[PDB]
DNA sequence: TTGGGTGGGTGGGTGGGT
């Protein structure tokens, strides 16, 4: 509800690697 | 053959690899 999860590769790693 | 640890594992492996 706060994170993508959805998403492969980079893809998340990119988007808040910065965990929660 | 579909990323890497120049990001982290109280994000996860019902996402893939080193």
């Amino acid at each position: 509800s706060m994170h993508p999860g959805h998403l492969k590769g980079r893809e998340i790693g990119m988007w808040y690697a910065k965990k929660q």
